[PDB]
């Protein structure tokens, strides 16, 4: 009725003694509040069963979510992690492009994408590669960032923490408060910008196989706390001054990398590329030069020297658990194309992408489908005896990777 | 046929190097087939395939396919926009990114509720083309800029489709190339496919008239698709979008934890010096990316324009009387946005339209749905950016 | 003045007749306030006619400062022959870019092309709210609002004719920018003229917009902007030419496969690397500041102008001719107005046949020398970078 | 030759006796001369360069090292802007340029920083670049070279093969980026009071030599590969730096901004947020978040004998407005330059009239006990210079009229 129910609510054996209506209806009359329903209810599928049920009455089609599943999936490593106010999941298609040869090794790589032919295409790009006696890639640079704003008073003052920041003993201090704070902890090279009494400081360091926001954030914070003691006047605006700068373009990732630095490179045999890849190395060349290079130029792009890094970045990343909202610094990509050979009728290609931002523990990568595509890579979890060494290696698959989509939509666009 | 046969009979005949007649088995086999491929045969345990809806992926949204990738979606709203009310759907796993959010569409409702304008509209694809010099494609440019020219263009982009409707022309020149950008709305598609459709028929009257021309690519890069580039930024792509609000003082302070004078210089000195310094073209906002993305990937867009789609300038001032109370607003010049086609075409995507109203076509008026989903998108960035703002200046 | 002594004038303001006296008391004022008195010894100032300068061009001229002139050429652009004055003090810019006119010559001169020409100013308004100024906007883009806009600002000048106009938001912001022809001046001014009498025009549909600033950066005028690359600012051009493969060799000391491999590493993939817009050539700037100095332009003006893209390429039945073309979007020009007004720097467009205004033509004079910018730009490219390829 | 005429000898040339533009070395005013009558029949109009100045200058110094093929001087009027309170001291800043009313504008902005207590700088950095481009067979030993030059024992021969050319050779912290088989290394140090481009590539040209040692498949294939970047706009000089990188700052007064500039703090801080940053930003800028600091620049360095087209990344400002003092009614103002390029010796500056002008600021040729502080000087009092510049001109855009 009402009052029944709210006393068998309050009664510490509970709300699994109610049905679904009589949970709405104290909810509807204001016995309930909204968000103190996920501690209440026990199960955490029949919280989203509720969730749902209450929001299907606020829509103009209350039959709207029929065709959103929800049911039967492992909530666990989701509420309190993942996502808030769960009403389900979206069933994203997955799909193999390989063998990829690369390194010496052969990958079978998981896609996650709703864009007919992305697939095919960049597995005819693979194809091209294995019979081409495979791809090569090396990384350059490691090391996740975040760029906190600091003010002081006067302009000065900022340029003087500057100067102390500089300093072999300063930096010294400042590198032991932040490297306290986690096994992987290991402060780079302080990068640093001054706008007036604001101070960017871009902390650089590797973070075992994790992407690493989390780890950098706390050595940062840290790091600050023994700033603030030799500048009681500083002021911290923001943790986060974006100059790190994470998920909006910016020259800074392009110049100084941000996460994994990466090139990949193969050459491809003129008889490969007229039987695969149905075009000629020169036509290519010609496509290439004048697209990826001059034509991004005339577009005025920073760091967009490529055809479609970003379909491959995003297709791989929604598969593995990444964040796919870093595919915005994480497609940074040039592809330059060469003639090879005593003939000059051999493709050279490679790609080189400055801030490939990626982990393989943490985040969405802690959910268990994520984790099946992160095991077909052999890249799954924490590398106990080299850390870092799987991230390592999936960066270099997306680079790799994405090298074979380049090949392929680069043929398509030659031909017509 | 093969429904005769048993599993380990069929990858037999796969193996000898040598039809299925349901999706699904399909499916089935060729994780069979990958898996005997993998250092970790068993690797593929956790990753779901049955009873998905294959029949609307296979020769359409994918290839090659071993099962599907779930991605929690969660619920940022009411978001109060243009008089009317949203439950905002949101895909992802990142923690707290759903709780901010709706957290933003909390203190905007209070404060009135958000406004926003659909400034422009045009999907584009921008071709690079060659003549065998310089002068030859100066006189290419300058035939295009005459109205006589640019209307035998149009008549030909224009007839193959309904919703094909030429905009004003956009070229550059660098050497004999010559780059075309054409522009278009598409009705409530995104409209790639049919742009691309209208550009072969276009260069290939333009090719009736200058018979020295080559095609070099359908995209010469001058789009922009998928990559960052100061021309969507500053002649647009896809929807141009502005959306504001103002939040009262108080509920700065109750919902927000912060006040209108904080957050003011913490917006410039983050979101326009910071983002100034970091060298960015577009990147004038905190996380508009993890908002774009999320509502993307739920709602069966194409989530690797998220690139362009981002591209935000965030804007705070002091307002009202005694210039106490919170002025917002975000400009989004670029959201490369559809109901109809591609990711839209699958029945649990088209679940989450529908939460926002703008499922499929809108018939009555053409683009309607699309133009709505942009402004949904840029007023969820606006709440998404108001919270993390307000949390980054606590 | 005229019956007392510089002593006694000096006095008097501590406690005129001509131009240069002025000129020689400020001098003397300014060497009391000096640590060094003498500073001044070497600064010319004797001889120079100071009334085109006067309240027009400069304000407490102490003197005026010498700038090398040297000459490359002759050019053979367009079928026409150029001595193109340079006035710099960098060693070598002047020959190299020579050689590079030598190498052009030989190679059947180089051709060029004016796509685009209007100079433009980019105020910033501020409506009530984002909605208002979304309004402003949609009236602009009418063809009825354009055109009374249009009225406005024409009626201001002779040679005001304004373009399409191009406008961005940013919240209650509106940025607009307004484009027009100017004659044979670069146009500055008349663009401001007729800017403002628009604005004032566009008031009256809405009388709530705040007028912030007559430029927002929108133009963009002195600063770096993609704006400018991409719609062009003042006049844009392409010029080419085709050097034979025996030329590249004996005046330039390269080959054309060489010359593409380094113009391709460093003009585009390395200004790529270091984030550039705009800067897709070896040095243009060079060039660009050497003859707007010599020929009465506003050298401040060679941050947007010297924006370049340079390109080459095989060519020929051998594959063994360099095809060279240099694009400048965005050269802002004119032979009238400013430093064209002095003597000096007329002697210097008088050498390239286009000081003052073309009356049979208005324009042509400022398209001409755009042109010659371009072609010499080119000239320099080709020299600095077949020295670099054949690396000393 | 002296004992010939002008008349004869142009005889000689046109009859073809003696070789054309091969007499100079046979023959500096009379050589100029000779070059400018020769070249006028060539012209449509034969007497275009009557009113060019020739006459009475100095040819010694800028022959074989300023210009080639002379046929005389452009005189650029020199205004004075000043005082300019800067860092406890006044200095009279001297700008070369043909724009009315830039002189005075700068005045007016120099006046109301004085009345405002004065300026502060600071340079935060200082080091001129150079950025080849070489390469290697493959991307995996394009790689190893990037690998190799982080060592500390790679740099440390990289370094003493650069320090050896030059005293003020001192090689700071390389930079370095990969584009496939292309390295691209940006090479960095001070080098005393001159600008240091000839002595930076004669440091770099030589370790590149060291580094062919360790790697002889290595190709290089140009000395500047646009990675510096010179004379070009580009992202990397705003962020590493290039030349003196700068800060410079000040308050004015309400009353100040009131009764010189005739606008209020609130409007200054408005037009600013609106113009230099969103203005800017909208406009697709890198490094363009100012006014005018490109007339300043300009100017500065046409009348001190620096390189002008150096202006592209020396005028790089951010210009920042702010409340200031206890009721927020003062204006706190600053601008950041991070690439200067500039010097007090060599090219231009070695020409007199240009050294009349550095003498000006106390900052002519190499500072002895203290090398390097005569072109940061001049660094900070383009800074100082921009500034006022900043606060004049958009003083004046936020009042109208
Ligand atoms: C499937 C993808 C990878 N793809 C695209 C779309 C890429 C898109 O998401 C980003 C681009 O917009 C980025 C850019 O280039 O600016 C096109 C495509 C591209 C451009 C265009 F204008 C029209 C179509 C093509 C394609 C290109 C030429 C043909 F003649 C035909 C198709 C393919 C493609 O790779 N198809 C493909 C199928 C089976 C096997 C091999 C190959
Ligand atoms: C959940 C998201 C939206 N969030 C983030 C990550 C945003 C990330 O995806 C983009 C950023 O990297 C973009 C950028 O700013 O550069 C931070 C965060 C940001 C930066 C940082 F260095 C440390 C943490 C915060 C946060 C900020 C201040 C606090 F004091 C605490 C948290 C929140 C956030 O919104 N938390 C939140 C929870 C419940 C309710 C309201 C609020
Ligand atoms: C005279 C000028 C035009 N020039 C320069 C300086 C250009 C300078 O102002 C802009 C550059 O910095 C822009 C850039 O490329 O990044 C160099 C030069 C360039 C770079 C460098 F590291 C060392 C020297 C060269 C040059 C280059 C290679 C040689 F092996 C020798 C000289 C010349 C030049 O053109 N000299 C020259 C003389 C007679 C005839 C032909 C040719
Ligand atoms: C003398 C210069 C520095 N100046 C300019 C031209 C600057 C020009 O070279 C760069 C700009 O284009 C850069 C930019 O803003 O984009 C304007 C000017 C600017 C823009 C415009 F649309 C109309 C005029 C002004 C000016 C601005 C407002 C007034 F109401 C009047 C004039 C002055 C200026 O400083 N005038 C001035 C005189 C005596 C004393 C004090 C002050």
């Amino acid at each position: 009725p009402n009052e029944e129910c709210l006393q068998i609510l309050g009664n510490a054996e509970g709300a699994k003694f109610l049905s679904d209506a009589e949970i709405i209806q104290l909810v509807n009359a204001k016995h309930i509040p909204a968000y103190k329903l996920e501690t209440l209810i026990e199960t955490h599928e029949r919280g989203v069963s509720i969730r749902r049920q209450l929001l299907s009455k606020k829509l103009s089609e209350p039959s709207s979510l029929q065709y959103l599943p929800y049911r039967d999936y492992n909530y666990s490593l989701v509420m309190g992690a993942c996502c808030e106010n769960v009403i389900g999941y979206m069933p994203i298609p997955v799909g193999v492009a390989g063998p990829l040869c690369l390194d010496e090794k052969e990958f079978q790589v998981p896609m996650a994408t709703t864009e007919g032919c992305l697939v095919a295409s960049t597995n005819r790009g693979c194809r091209a590669i294995g019979l081409g006696g495979g791809a090569s890639s090396r990384v350059l640079a490691d090391g996740m960032t975040r760029g906190p704003v600091v003010r002081l008073p006067r302009a000065c003052d900022s340029a003087e923490v500057k100067a102390w920041l500089e300093t072999s003993e300063g930096f010294a201090v400042i590198k032991e408060a932040f490297d306290s704070t986690s096994r992987f902890a290991r402060l780079q090279k302080l990068h640093t910008s001054i706008a007036g009494r604001n101070l960017y400081i871009r902390f650089q360091s590797r973070s075992g196989d994790a992407m690493g926001m989390n780890m950098i954030s706390k050595g940062t914070e840290k790091a600050l706390s023994k700033l603030h003691e030799y500048f009681p006047e500083m002021q911290i605006l923001a943790v986060s001054g974006n100059y790190c700068t994470d998920k909006k373009p910016a020259a800074i990732n392009w110049i100084e990398g941000r996460g994994k630095s990466v090139v990949c490179e193969a050459v491809i045999p003129a008889k490969v590329v007229r039987e695969v890849l149905k075009t000629t190395t020169e036509a290519m060349i010609e496509v290439n030069i004048n697209k990826n290079l001059v034509g991004s130029a005339m577009a005025g792009s920073i760091g967009g020297y490529n055809a479609h890094a970003a379909n491959i970045v995003t297709a791989i990343y929604i598969a593995c658990g990444q964040d796919a909202a870093q595919n915005v610094g994480s497609s940074n990509c040039i592809t330059l194309m060469e003639a090879s050979g005593p003939t000059n009728e051999d493709l050279y290609i490679s790609c080189t992408m400055p801030s490939i931002e990626i982990g393989t523990v943490g985040g969405g990568t802690n959910l268990l489908p994520q984790q099946a595509c992160l095991q077909m890579l052999g890249v799954q979890g924490a590398c106990k005896d080299n850390p870092g060494e799987n991230a390592r290696q999936l960066a270099r698959i997306v680079c790799g990777t994405v090298m074979a989509g380049e090949l392929s939509l680069m043929a398509a666009l030659a031909a017509g």
